């Protein structure tokens, strides 16, 4: 027999209902994510869109931050240039005072003093401030800003290298020149050398003295007044040719040689002066071993002098200088050292083609003392020159030498520049908002479109839910009495 198909029959509808107690599983399910690929949202594609507009919002809270990078970019670049703007007013003002004739030329070199100090903290502004490593002011560069979520659809930043080139202030100049004048300075000093003291070959001219052996007893003294060489000989056997004799110097190579052939020794024996004992050769400084040899590096072929400098204005006063090496006309500033030996200065930069050099420091510029230098084919200051590798930065502009014709034009030129590119910064600031109140705005109602396409369960939907839950609870509650009975009633058959 097989009842158990029969009922079971009954029970299998009982069964589907229990698929349907599964739907409430399933539904279940759904109150947990919410919406999925199983039933409910079968455009999964669709919605895929939108979580990749969240995703697209997710690229825009950073693409928010980028633009904000921006606009922070905006207000560092234009607070820079803030700086520079206040810079530059300050110059013009000078300006205006240089045009009164009042002002002496020292009184110009103060106001020219001012403008260089100017010019110089705008380039140090110019290529120093930054933001995150990107020097703002360092050059032109289109920063394009992306604000959408598809190519094309960006907001560009425009920045512009600033600086007293770019400017054309970098030879602002209103100083005038002075009148050099020259008096030959003779120094009084005598310097040690290199050369080596070769005494070896006095035994060899000493002959003359006879005995056994004729040697000079430790150092030679040299004599500050002559450059004559002296020295103590101990001739063993000589008869009276003990004391002190003079002594040649081959200037060449130190040989040291008997001097005049003295026989007999003389009368006093050292003179006093010869105080110097010298281990190597002393030189007359006023020769310019050392100037001379420099500027036979550089080619120079005029003769050199020293000569102390004299500067006069335009009012008669006349202004004492340092030293100068003087060639023909040109004068070189030079420095005399400890012992008396004249230096010239020099300015010790960095590269020109690769390679360190150094070069020597003229006297000139606008106002006739300003030390120049000639580096490659161009004539830079000292300052300047100073430790400036010419690899890394190459441009630069030669010294100042004459008045710049119309200042105050050429001035607010630089200023109409300056303000030109700010305005687009600044207006970058607004566009940005702009996006931002755009895509602000855009943001809200996506949340919201896609909350209204998304199921879940808060007010409205929830309590479909709730009552789902006892609903359905029942369901299985209620279906498992109603499942006892016939499970119970078939056995009944006595």
């Amino acid at each position: 027999a097989q009842v158990i198909n029969t009922n079971s029959l009954s029970l299998l509808t009982q069964n589907n209902l229990n698929k349907s107690q599964s739907a409430l599983g399933t539904a279940i399910e759904r109150l947990s994510s919410g919406l999925r690929i199983n039933s409910a949202k079968d455009d999964a594609a669709g919605q895929a869109i939108a979580n990749r507009f969240t995703a697209n919002i997710k690229g825009l809270t950073q693409a928010s931050r980028n633009a904000n990078d921006g606009i922070s970019i905006a207000q560092t670049t234009e607070g820079a240039l803030n700086e520079i703007n206040n810079n530059l007013q300050r110059v013009r003002e000078l300006a205006v005072q240089s045009a009164n004739s009042t002002n002496s030329q020292s009184d110009l070199d103060s106001i020219q003093a001012e403008i260089t100090q100017r010019l110089n903290e705008i380039d140090r502004v110019s290529g120093q401030t930054q933001f995150n490593g990107v020097k703002v002011l360092a050059q032109d560069n289109t920063l394009t800003i992306q604000v959408g979520a598809n190519d094309g659809e960006t907001i560009d930043i425009d920045l512009k290298q600033i600086n007293s080139q770019t400017l054309g202030l970098d030879t602002l100049n209103v100083q005038q020149k002075y009148k050099v004048s020259d008096t030959a300075a003779t120094v009084t000093g005598y310097a040690d050398t290199t050369i080596a003291l070769d005494n070896s070959t006095f035994k060899a001219s000493a002959t003359g003295l006879g005995g056994t052996d004729q040697k000079i007893d430790g150092d030679l003294k040299f004599d500050d007044t002559t450059g004559k060489y002296y020295a103590k000989v101990t001739v063993t056997g000589g008869t009276g040719k003990d004391g002190y004799y003079e002594v040649s110097v081959d200037k060449t190579n130190g040989e040291v040689t008997l001097a005049g052939g003295a026989t007999s020794p003389l009368t006093g024996g050292l003179p006093a002066t010869a105080t110097e004992d010298v281990k190597n050769v002393q030189v007359a400084n006023a020769d310019l071993t050392e100037a001379k040899a420099a500027l036979t590096a550089a080619g120079v072929t005029g003769t050199a002098s020293v000569v102390k400098m004299s500067y006069t204005d335009n009012n008669g006063k006349t202004i004492d200088g340092g030293l100068a090496v003087k060639v023909g006309d040109d004068y070189y500033s030079a420095t005399q050292n400890k012992d008396g030996s004249i230096s010239i200065n020099t300015t010790k930069y960095t590269a020109d083609d690769g390679t360190s050099k150094t070069a020597l420091n003229k006297l000139g510029g606008a106002d006739g003392k300003t030390e120049v230098v000639s580096i490659g084919g161009k004539t830079y200051a000292a300052s300047k020159a100073e430790g400036h590798n010419f690899k890394a930065q190459p441009d630069l502009a030669e010294a100042a030498a004459t008045t710049t014709e119309n200042p105050l034009q050429k001035i607010d030129a630089a200023l109409a520049q300056v303000d030109t590119l700010r305005s687009d910064l600044a207006a970058v600031q607004n566009r940005f908002n702009s996006a931002i109140t755009n895509l602000g705005n855009t943001v809200n109602n996506l949340t919201s479109a896609r909350s209204r396409i998304e199921d879940s369960d808060y007010a409205t939907e929830v309590s479909n839910m709730s009552r789902a839950q006892i609903l359905q609870q029942a369901g299985t509650s209620v279906l498992a009495q109603a499942n006892q009975v016939p499970q119970n009633v078939l056995s009944l058959l006595r």
